[PDB]
């Protein structure tokens, strides 16, 4: 069978948070069986425990943020979709502080903390959502879609008109069938529109914000001394994002997620339209791994 899998061994790790500039340690821990991933703000008293799910989705401007009340774990995509990626199902995520640290911006730094602590296989079936019917919500002209597939396929469409991303592919599909989460996805940072960003600073907002932890680009060129990690970097972070997104939904997907100029909020209205529809998905198991569609 496929088995749920968690940690090995506990492992820590240090940043600034994007928004408030401060520092932020955090812990990543075992978790027993069908736990899912659980983010606790330790420095407050009492400590708060919050599930990441769907259901605890308070903000989503720009980041995905849970909230329990008035206590906030802000900025939990990035973190979400490596854990996602690498099929961790149970794992308590531990703060000292309101949001995760944006490392180098990408999903690359909790790719290395999930594989440097290992990999815990254990004893209980590892749950997956499949979709059976197409699921879909717009704003504007933005739209994201659940659609069937065998598999576990992301696709996404960015479509900027401003001179930098001229000539840019601004799309790509990734089947991973055949294409490494590890190697070709999680290492996309994050970028912003220096206009953006010049005025979330004069705001004192994004204050841990650097051309070290993000790709900035005017409306003309990249500013990054250093280009691209990928050719179709700008894609594959919003890849990301859907990814870390879909994994509050508690289990690993057996579908498609199409975006189409979508962002966090487009994409946790689409989590909880799907998950009131009862008719449009299943819980399945696989008590034989070579009958699966996908694999870890
Ligand atoms: C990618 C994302 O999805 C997004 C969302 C909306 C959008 O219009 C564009 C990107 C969204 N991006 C962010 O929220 C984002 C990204 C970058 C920054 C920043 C910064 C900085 C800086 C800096 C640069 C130069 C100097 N000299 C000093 C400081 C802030 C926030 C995201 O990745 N969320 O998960
Ligand atoms: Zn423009
Ligand atoms: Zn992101
Ligand atoms: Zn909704």
């Amino acid at each position: 069978m496929i088995k749920q899998r968690t940690l090995k061994n506990i492992i820590r790790a240090t940043g600034v948070g994007l928004h408030s500039g401060e520092k932020v340690y955090l812990t990543l821990k075992p978790a027993p069986v069908d736990t899912g991933i659980v983010f606790s703000r330790t420095d407050l008293d009492p400590v708060v425990e919050i599930p990441a799910r769907a259901e605890n989705v308070g903000e989503t401007t720009m980041s995905t943020t849970l909230v329990k009340g008035d206590v906030k774990v802000d900025t939990v995509e990035h973190l979400l979709s490596a854990m996602a990626g690498l099929g961790i199902d149970n794992a308590y995520v531990e703060l000292s502080a309101s949001e995760v640290p944006i490392m180098d911006g990408s999903a690359g730094p909790f790719v290395f903390l999930i594989q440097s602590a290992g990999l815990q296989e254990q004893e209980a079936a590892k749950k997956f959502i499949r979709i059976k019917r197409e699921v879909s919500v717009e704003e504007g002209d933005k739209r994201a879609v659940f659609v069937p597939f065998d598999g576990f396929k992301v696709s996404f469409e960015i479509d900027f008109d401003h001179p930098v991303f001229r000539g840019r592919t601004q799309q790509a599909s990734v089947d991973f069938s055949s294409t490494s989460f590890v190697k070709e996805v999680s290492r996309a940072r994050t970028f912003g529109f220096m206009r953006d960003i010049e005025y979330l600073r004069s705001q004192n907002l994004a204050l841990g914000g650097s051309v070290e932890n993000a790709i900035v680009v005017d409306e003309n060129r990249v500013l990054n001394e250093d280009g691209l990690r990928y050719e179709d970097e700008f894609v594959k972070h919003k890849i990301l994002d859907a990814i870390g997104d879909l994994y509050l939904l508690g289990n690993s997907l057996i579908g498609e997620f199409r975006g189409f100029k979508s962002g966090h909020a487009l994409n946790n209205q689409l989590l909880r339209t799907l998950i009131a529809d009862k008719d449009a998905w299943e819980v399945v198991t696989f008590e034989d791994a070579r009958t699966a569609p996908i694999s870890y």
